[PDB]
């Protein structure tokens, strides 16, 4: 009844979920500490993955950047800059591991997955800072890593996703790096938690609800959802020029908090001139795709962001 | 240049195009000729008809006028059992086309989904404005659910699906067979819908070139055609510019295709939107640098591939015994 709205196959996954593994952003450091637990097929023997550091001229940290390398391919490779999911309060590269060295084998590329800083430790912009800097070294050390700098894409899923869309406006702003796409899983992109959606999930046997919500954006920009002024870069909903970015792809279920934002900013991408596609899956939850991957709405969802990312990064 | 917001593959298609067989809406006989110009390019392209499916054409009776609707049927050879049934209404600007202009698209439909396809003759403007188009459908649907345990098809498992006009009739009809109550709708399948008569969008203002097929000026005359008054008028009924509707809720399960370089672009997205805003379970996918009939007009570009195969799995999921 709670999963009433859902796909069935995807109600049958969230039946499957024991209470006490659900989220709870009462306490961020026992979330934490319990979804590390929780997390822990063998990752492929063909893909090598590497940790670097990437100078983060910011405040002058180091940030780690997670590489994984397709051992087979040859010539110069395509690159994908990933962003981790987790409310802008939890989550690790290490929590995609498999999605990124499927990826690189895949694509094929080079996936760079972002270490970028939690909140509330480290609010907005040291997080979007972190995935400058990332973003910047690929770009700079581009030959050493044998990668085109000219297929440079970018993508995260929720927080990240978020992440993802405010550093495509803040590469446009700055002018240094080029990005050649930019693949936005149900960004979490409006803090201002206004829109229906916003309003349509409350239960946490959902994954992401309106009060999870609160609590992340809460924690990431340091002030209250919705205050005024929050910069562009830290909520790209509130963008309003969004001519010259990258092309994009944007997914989202209709039971998602993120359903109203994210197709609004496919459209307004849309009505800015950039090359935008949008897919909204019917009856599909926030994290679908990784909660629920045998499910016949998250085949399509990731066979589509695969078939996506080998067109946009092909050689021309 | 025309082309620029264009997939490279889509420009490529258009470009080939000669200046002559494109429409002219502001002679609809000459736009007749024109499409049958273009139908004829089209299907030069295109295999023959599978042998497996059966084509015959059907009368459906109409209450609305006592007229009788050809409806074509598409039948899977191979199917003893019962079928699903996918009511299919054909595009053309609500003045012009024929369900033979689909004899390719619904043949592969009835042989792949499979389901029996029943392709509604509907009458055209400005000869038959609206209402006559969609009792015509209201008339071919309550036809194929009575007819259903003679037909061997599964009333439980009705599909309702149009391109274009044929979507805004398609979005019309399931919006009139919810309040009418007599015949439960499956699935709607609604392709670029032309299903807002105001023209208010800021994409119904971005097409304005006839190499891109459909433009501002096409849907002004085609929706002054099939309403009877001028597009944008007061109190156009929900049934006839589906847009216009208040209250989505209760209506069948939808699936809704545009491309971002479409006319219909925006007022496809909002419709798609508020359908999912009603709690109506609704799909939505906008491909990048796709025109107005970009699926048929370029059937071998990358993006069109995707789209056909996205409209066959959806369909085929959405129609399948439980």
């Amino acid at each position: 009844s709670v999963f009433a709205r859902l796909d069935p196959e995807l109600a049958a996954a969230l039946r499957e979920i024991p209470e006490e593994f659900l989220l709870d952003l009462r306490d961020i450091s026992l979330a934490r500490r319990r979804l590390q637990i929780l997390r822990e097929p063998p990752l492929p023997s063909d893909v090598a993955v590497t940790d670097e550091l990437a100078p983060n001229s910011f405040d002058g940290t180091m940030v780690r950047v997670r590489l994984y390398r397709p051992s087979e391919v040859t010539g110069p490779l395509p690159v994908l800059l990933w962003i981790h999911g987790g409310g802008y309060v939890m989550g690790a590269p290490e929590m995609n591991d498999q999605q990124c060295a499927e990826l690189a084998q895949r694509i094929p590329a080079l996936v760079a997955s972002v270490d970028y800083r939690l909140a509330p430790e480290h609010p907005y912009p040291a997080p979007l800072e972190d995935c400058y800097a990332a973003l910047r070294w690929v770009a700079e050390r581009a030959e050493q890593l044998g990668v085109d700098r000219e297929r440079l894409a970018i993508a995260g899923a929720s927080a990240g996703g978020g992440l993802a869309a405010g550093l495509a406006l803040l590469a446009r702003d700055r002018g240094e790096v080029p990005v050649r796409f930019q693949l936005l899983i149900y960004p979490m992109l409006d803090d201002r938690n206004q829109t229906p959606s916003s309003y349509e999930i409350t239960d946490p046997r959902l994954i992401w609800t309106r009060d999870w919500n609160l609590i992340g954006w809460r924690a990431y920009l340091g002030r209250e959802p919705g205050s005024p002024d929050v910069p562009p870069y830290a909520a790209p909903a509130r963008a309003d020029d969004l001519a010259g970015l990258p092309p994009a792809y944007v997914l989202v279920g209709t039971a998602d908090l993120f359903r109203d934002e994210d197709i609004a900013y496919a459209q307004r991408l849309m009505q800015a001139g950039v090359p935008t596609e949008l897919h909204v899956f019917a009856g599909a939850f926030h994290g679908f795709d990784v909660f629920a991957p045998t499910a016949w709405v998250s085949q399509r969802a990731n066979a589509e962001v695969l078939a996506v990312l080998q067109r946009a990064l092909k050689l021309a």
